[PDB]
């Protein structure tokens, strides 16, 4: 009824949520993952096609650039015991964002995770992974520039249509509404050529506390809004 | 400190059948209001202000008058106007006016005035492409030396300062195609208020809100 395909979420606020309770970072970080496992199971259970997640850091700004990179692979690193779970649910996994720099041995565990779960007919959840919106439609760029120099295309052949084929998740139904917790108003370089028709919807709720009816909330909000 | 606002208007038509009035007294009104927000902008230093009428040869020929009636007044409040947006195709009169009026202020230092025409996101983004994709046929450019930075260099208003701020009347929650690559960091700001009705109080609203975010995050 709510008529809402494909919902992506800007999740923000762990941190501020730990330091709430006079607890440290990784409590929120704990608290987080709890709150996305319940987000997905909302999803899957609640008809939603594609949920796709990004999640924004407050606190890497004052992190080193080597420490963030490192804290990509511990990412994939986790990503090979949650994919099991995410199996047994028949989701099926995408990760979306730069991944061409990580090491062989973390591409090969993404893309196994990704074939192993192609044929599931549940949710479709895509993870955004060094993901930027604008990088994003420069790897499309990159692609129709290299058509381009082959010869096998003129620059005057490039359309809207055209572009749209070469930026993730193209092959997904279009992002219908975009939910972001937080009590930030705005994207971040998350998706924007995606994000051209869809609802915005804007919650101070901290990530750890976003439950199944915030989320039921905003899929009112977005029925309404139609 | 805002430097540049973008504000998606809409509302008239809504506003007009409230009033139990035409949609072209909704028109009129609305003029109004974006006389009153150019002003307010100018007079409170933002650098540029970016209007986008939303819509759900008569207007042509109306933006020949306005350009001829309306030019001269902005040049000498040293307005810089610029139109964005795939006016290619509009007729070659008024596609001259256009120019003339870009050029007649193109040396204007107070607030730079953006008028979307025809303009959608999307669109702007592939007029960028084309362009790269010109200079890689021409064989002056690689395709793995296209970054966000040389993109950025062909999209609308690379020129002015960032967008900081995305102002959206008439209730929607929605970009509708308006700026997407140039929106990647702006505060993003929504208010029920029908375009007719948003007024300094209004507009201030939106520009405290942004400060103090800009303060908070
Ligand atoms: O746990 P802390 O935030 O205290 C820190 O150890 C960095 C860190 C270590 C181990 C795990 C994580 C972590 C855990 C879950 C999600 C995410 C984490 O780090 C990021 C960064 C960006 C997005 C998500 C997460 C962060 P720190 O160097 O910032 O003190
Ligand atoms: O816990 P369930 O298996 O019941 C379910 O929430 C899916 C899910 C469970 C647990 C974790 C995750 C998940 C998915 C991808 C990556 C990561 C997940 O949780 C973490 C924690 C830390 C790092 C990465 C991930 C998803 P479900 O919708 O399939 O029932
Ligand atoms: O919310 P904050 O910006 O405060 C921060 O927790 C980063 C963060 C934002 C959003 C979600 C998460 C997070 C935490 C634990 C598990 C997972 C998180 O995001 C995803 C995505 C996919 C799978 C698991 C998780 C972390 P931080 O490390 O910058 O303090
Ligand atoms: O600057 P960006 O916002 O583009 C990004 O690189 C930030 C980022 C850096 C490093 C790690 C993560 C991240 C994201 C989701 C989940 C987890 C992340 O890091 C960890 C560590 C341990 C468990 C989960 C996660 C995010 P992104 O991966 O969220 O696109
Ligand atoms: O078709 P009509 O000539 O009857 C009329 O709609 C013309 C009209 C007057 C004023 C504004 C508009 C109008 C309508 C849709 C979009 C935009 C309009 O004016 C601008 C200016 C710049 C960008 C978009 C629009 C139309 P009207 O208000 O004089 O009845
Ligand atoms: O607000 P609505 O979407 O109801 C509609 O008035 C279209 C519209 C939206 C926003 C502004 C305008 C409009 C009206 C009069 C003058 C000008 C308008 O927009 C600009 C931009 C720059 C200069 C003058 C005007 C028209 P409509 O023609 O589709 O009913």
């Amino acid at each position: 009824a709510h008529g809402c395909r494909h919902v992506a979420i800007i999740m923000d606020g762990n941190g501020r949520w730990a330091k709430k309770q006079g607890k440290i970072r990784a409590f929120g970080h704990k608290a987080g993952a709890k709150s996305v496992r319940r987000a997905v199971s909302f999803a899957a259970n609640n008809g939603i096609e594609a949920l796709t997640l990004y999640a924004f850091s407050s606190e890497n700004w004052n992190r080193p650039a080597q420490e963030v990179s490192a804290l990509m692979e511990l990412f994939v690193w986790a990503l090979d015991s949650e994919v099991k779970s995410l199996h047994r649910h028949n989701v099926r996994l995408r990760i979306i964002g730069d991944t061409s720099r990580f090491n062989s041995r973390l591409q090969e565990r993404i893309r196994k995770s990704e074939a192993l779960t192609a044929g599931n007919t549940g949710l479709t959840l895509n993870i955004a992974a060094n993901y930027g919106g604008r990088w994003d439609i420069v790897q499309g760029v990159r692609q129709l520039a290299e058509k381009v120099q082959q010869g096998n295309l003129q620059p005057d052949q490039i359309d809207e249509e055209m572009l749209n084929q070469h930026v993730c998740m193209h092959e997904l139904a279009p992002v219908d509404l975009v939910i972001r917790t937080g009590g930030e108003h705005r994207i971040s370089n998350f998706l924007l050529w995606q994000i051209a028709y869809a609802e915005l919807y804007f919650t101070d709720v901290l990530w750890p506390d976003f439950d199944e009816q915030d989320f039921e909330g905003a899929l009112n909000a977005f029925a309404n809004r139609e």
